[PDB]
């Protein structure tokens, strides 16, 4: 499995639904057939929907993913432990779909501001892109687009605009990152 990095308001944003939750039991399922009559199998994990931030109002009772990581299959501790901030599908009828591309970390290890970003901030930029400076010199081509710096100037994409930064839209079309106010 291999993914792009995504600052993590653009997963946000980008999510038809996210959820803090946590995985209370597992079993495989047979999804239904693919395109040519083959069974499709996943991992159906059963979850506590602690809150949700986005997404259809339905409550999210399962989460469905690959078997394997080899295919961007994604593991959830499960047994009641650890809770998870999870980014990903909608299939309707509180069921969810993720991949090891979407964004999935454990709940305590978020930044403050990365949490409460999650009530209405980052939702404040969903119609802005968050862009990827590979390495200077870059630059944007549209108004409301961000230039996430984080790899060029700390060589982690986990960086200092990635953990305290939101990328939120103007009166103007255009867009700009914010450290969130007090």
């Amino acid at each position: 499995c291999s993914c792009s990095p995504v600052h993590p308001q653009q997963a946000f944003c980008n999510a038809d639904v996210v959820i803090r939750a946590k995985a209370v039991s597992e079993k495989e399922v047979d999804s239904g057939n693919d395109i040519y009559g083959n069974p499709i199998k996943r991992i159906q994990y059963e979850i506590k929907q602690i809150k949700m931030f986005k997404g259809p109002e339905k409550d999210i009772e399962f989460i469905y993913t690959a078997p394997s990581s080899a295919v961007c299959g994604v593991s959830l501790d499960v047994g009641g432990k650890k809770e998870y901030l999870i980014a990903g599908k909608a299939e309707g009828d509180g069921k969810m779909h993720i991949t090891l591309c979407d964004f999935i970390v454990p709940w305590d290890t978020l930044s403050t501001t990365q949490k409460k970003s999650l009530n209405h901030r980052y939702q404040m930029g969903c119609e802005c892109k968050i862009t990827r400076c590979p390495m200077i010199p870059c630059y944007i081509s549209s108004p409301d687009e961000c230039l996430w710096m984080d790899w060029v100037t700390e060589k982690n994409i986990n960086g200092h605009q990635a953990k305290f930064f939101a990328c939120i839209k103007r009166s103007d079309g255009s867009c700009a990152w914010y450290r969130g106010a007090a």
